[PDB]
């Protein structure tokens, strides 16, 4: 407890409503978090995503400090202009989620997490702990990702030219169209099976 | 063996064929000789003290042998040297250009040369046509290969220091276990190259980037 199975549907979530707790195996269904102060709050085994209206729960503006989600459905989750510093978010689906104009200042955790079709416009998360995430047709434009650990990553369909990836840790991960000619990748960690895969894209065979 | 000329000209069918050790040759012209089949060992043919070589132009090499030669300053120009062998020899500022490494045989162009573990620093390769052949562990510090292709040929064990990589045709090369300089992967034509795991992660720090582990 003291949170179990919720099941809000529609609803405006107060302010103060569920400010430093833990909530477990709960939905939220086309609830409006808004504004919301969510300081210390923690989602477990938690959907907030409808598969009926295909609506996610909106979160712009809240207050999302050391916030921590895991193993959560936040499918389409609206993340816009939140305040995120020190936020966890662990084991998720969060496939279309948008963060644009989200602060994390940098401290994040957004790990083992399904990031495909996500908006990370413009955001800056720097040196921050992004490890093993799926980023199929994320958009980053604009984005820094500088010095963060990337390590363990799918970046298939994942535009590389499109923001900054200077000191970051790619090791361990299926890198896709990655091209070492047009993008900087001063500071960079790689292993040594894609040195040899990023050198095979110009035509040189390692051996 | 242990021939000591200095100055002569050599008659076309002299030393045609023949196994010659232990000799000085000083400015001597071989101009337009008949060496196919003739093997030097241990042959000097650079003056130190005149500081001047021999002269190889329009000779015919093929099928020549040069062993732990010293064959600085020597001027190859347009010569035929088809097959030719350089084996452990000095080479520094020998001059190639026009030289032939190949004719054409019946089933197509066949290009061979035998040049290895040999100082070719300063040599002129410019607009030479050395493709498929064995060319590993030279040094080749300052050579001039502008126009120049190797492609296809083994250049491992090579020494490329002060060595313009834009300047030739590498591809299809091996380049293996070789110094390679201010090689650049970005900047130069690679296709077909075999590099190192050890070259790899230092052509890949050129880029910033660092291969683990």
């Amino acid at each position: 407890g003291s949170h179990m199975a919720l099941a809000l549907v529609g609803e405006k979530i107060d302010r103060n409503r569920f400010t430093g707790e833990k909530i477990e195996n709960s939905t939220f269904f086309n609830c409006d978090f808004s504004g919301a102060d969510l300081s210390g709050t923690e989602f477990i085994g938690c959907q907030f995503y409808d598969r009926e209206s295909q609506k996610g729960c909106n979160f712009s503006r809240a207050m999302l400090k050391d916030a921590i989600f895991k193993s959560c459905d936040l499918s389409m989750a609206d993340f816009r202009n939140s305040s995120a510093l020190g936020i966890e978010i662990r084991h998720c689906r969060a496939q279309g989620a948008d963060f644009r104009g989200a602060s994390f200042r940098c401290s994040a955790y957004i790990t083992n997490t399904n990031l495909s079709y996500a908006n990370f416009s413009k955001v800056v998360l720097e040196k921050c702990e992004l490890w093993e995430n799926r980023w199929i047709g994320a958009q980053v434009l604009g984005a820094t990702f500088s010095g963060s650990d990337l390590s363990g990553g799918e970046f298939s369909t994942f535009d590389w030219r499109a923001a900054n990836f200077t000191h970051c840790d790619l090791t361990n991960s299926e890198l896709g169209d990655l091209d070492i000619r047009g993008v900087d990748l001063q500071g960079v960690k790689l292993d040594n099976y894609q040195a040899s895969l990023l050198m095979e894209r110009l035509g040189i065979a390692v051996i």
